[PDB]
């Protein structure tokens, strides 16, 4: 099979971390066995643009394998391209890189597959760390460090503890739910959720969350938000201008989600005029994020609430050997035509969804 | 009665945020309120110099109020000073910028009183965010997206997971607890602590704590060590040369507590080296941090490893009315005459230690 791999460059770094798997130099750790296996590796970061390599090889790609924080875009038009494709793996988790509903729609027979789990606890520990720095104002007090600069005033006047806070996520699957679990012993007024899906009972009681039926009825009543939904048609610009606007005036928003999941320029300028005291995440649209992208120079009125990095939580050196290993796996299973794939991975199975958290079907 | 109050300055930031308490310009909330009762209150941020506004009204002041995060150093030569001092007040907490054990062992009769608990989630708050940012190497992060550059594996390389760690506290009173209760929900590899003060078992089984007697043997097997004890003579220099060479190699180091705990320049060497991947907090000696501090510049191999603030996890807006309001009851007991202070909030009372938790007496 010819296989098609985009990751990120680690160009000097691939130097100073052998452990660093995720990036073009070291092939997820899985060259030696593809070899081994009588496969065909084309591996590239250069993802972009009519003559890229990804496109010179999508054509005769059985497989291709993607990564969220350097995404192969599969568009409809490199979808139609590709006439041996079977196969998109997602090395991390989240496939809204590729056109989902248009294979489905089309009813083309291509399985995407992710490894669902891998990084989940990563990135809850992310957000609780993204809450943490908006809520007690830490970017603006390193930098008064650094600066040589001494004036305690100026950051503790916007700086709150999250104990006594009422926190909300939208979507409650792996990472929401890993993210109520770790804010439990901090003592939040309240937690709340949003999900079509409903918690188990046991786990809603564990964390003491209560269910809030619509998403303008949540905001309304939250300090902090955090976006934990995938990406899909229903999620997709869900935060915008209208709905920034029913959000408590000054609250602190973190999306480690998907960009797009929010209008960047209504973020932007809900932080700006202090609707939001705070915006914060790893998560951009497109990526690489574009020098001007609004998310970059954003601030509030005081200079700070940016708490924004590139696309990394998921990719954790912790992280990275899990998502290697179930991209190893979902491979084998592939390989083998035994197509035993743990039902959780499945985004789609030949074209059908499989998945129920990209929406009802 | 003639009382001095030192705090810090908000300056034009006091117009920016009315909760603001701590700072010379709001004076507690209290200024009034001893006005009613006849008292002379004197407020100033000026406190180094021989002729400074503090040193003026040293002479003849009866009371005078400190606060930690611009700390009035209450010397031994202050001390011999003050003839008509009766009471020392720590609008916040810890206690260390007094001589203590010069008023103690020269049998000055001075009670020295400090508004416990007043902000021993805040802290324990700060702690966890800054493990958070130290493990997963958030600030160059940050640093990279306003600098408008984008390369995830000049992150990637040194971020880490904070579950599956091993995490030691040195002092678990309030604060050290309530980080241990906190990270529960974290999945770290095991919770340790070491004090002369044993957990209670079941506070120890609440959190999975284990004690380690030997403090070579507690930072030994250690990721994460996090300071959490006063300043007192057992604990200046605690974390030397000698005691980080025996720290895990590549370890992160938080100290939330007070900076004369570490020796300063031994810190910023092992950060330099590599036998620290990250140190972080909010504390310094001498504070105001001077501006040539070596824990403004000190960086890891990687221009990292610095998680630095100004004093001020203390001193979020939902901690000042705590120890704003703690202020005033402990003024009431002394001005009635009841001195019915809680006694928890004794550290000398009359030059005789009450409190435990400043070494054995
Ligand atoms: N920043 C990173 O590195 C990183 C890493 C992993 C995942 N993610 C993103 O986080 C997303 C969630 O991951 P997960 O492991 O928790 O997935 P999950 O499938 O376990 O949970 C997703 C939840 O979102 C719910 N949902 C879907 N649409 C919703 C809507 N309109 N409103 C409210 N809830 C909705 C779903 O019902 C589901 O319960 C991924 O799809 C991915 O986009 C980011
Ligand atoms: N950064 C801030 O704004 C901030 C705010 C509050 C307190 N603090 C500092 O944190 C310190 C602790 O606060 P707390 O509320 O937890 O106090 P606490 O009195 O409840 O607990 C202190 C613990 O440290 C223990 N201890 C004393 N000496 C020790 C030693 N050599 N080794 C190990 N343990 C030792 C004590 O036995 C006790 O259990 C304060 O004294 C203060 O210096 C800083
Ligand atoms: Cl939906
Ligand atoms: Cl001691």
């Amino acid at each position: 099979m010819k296989i098609v791999l985009v990751l990120y460059d680690a160009g000097k770094h691939a130097a100073d971390e052998e452990k660093l798997y995720g990036c073009t130099e070291n092939k997820l750790g899985i060259a030696n066995w593809l070899k081994d296996q009588g496969h065909e590796l084309i591996t590239t970061s250069d993802k972009e643009g009519g003559n890229s390599v990804l496109d010179q090889h999508i054509p005769d790609a059985d497989i291709i394998i993607t990564t969220p924080f350097h995404p192969a875009y599969i568009t409809k038009e490199r979808i139609d391209k590709a006439k041996k494709l079977k196969l998109v793996v997602v090395a991390g988790v989240g496939s809204d890189h590729i056109d989902l509903d248009y294979i489905n729609q089309t009813g083309k027979k291509i399985s995407v597959l992710e490894v669902t789990g891998s990084n989940v606890v990563s990135v809850a520990e992310h957000v609780l760390m993204t809450m943490l720095v908006l809520v007690r104002n830490f970017v603006p007090a390193h930098e008064q460090i650094i600066n040589h600069d001494w004036e305690v005033a100026a950051i503790a006047k916007d700086a709150y503890d999250i104990e006594g806070k009422t926190i909300a996520t939208i979507g409650a699957g792996r990472i929401g739910y890993r993210v109520l679990e770790r804010l439990v012993p901090f003592n939040p007024k309240e937690l709340l959720y949003y999900d079509y899906q409903a918690l188990p009972k046991d786990a809603e009681e564990k964390v003491g969350a209560r269910r809030v039926e619509n998403i303008e009825e949540l905001v309304a009543q939250a300090d902090i938000v955090t976006i934990n939904a995938p990406l899909h048609a229903g999620t997709k610009g869900l935060i915008n201008k209208e709905l920034l606007s029913k959000f408590k005036k000054g609250a602190w928003l973190v999306n480690t989600a998907r960009g797009a999941i929010c209008v960047a320029e209504d973020v932007a300028a809900a932080l700006e005029s202090g609707q939001l005291r705070g915006y914060g995440g790893d998560v951009w649209f497109p990526q690489p994020a574009p020098k001007d992208h609004p998310w970059r120079d954003m601030r509030n009125k005081y200079g700070a609430g940016n708490a924004m990095t590139p696309h990394y939580s998921g990719t954790t050196l912790d992280a990275q050997t899990r998502y290697a290993e179930g991209t190893k796996n979902i491979l084998e299973s592939f390989f083998t035509g035994k197509f035993d794939y743990r039902p959780q991975d499945i985004i789609l199975l030949n074209g059908e969804y499989i998945t129920k958290a990209y929406g009802k079907h």
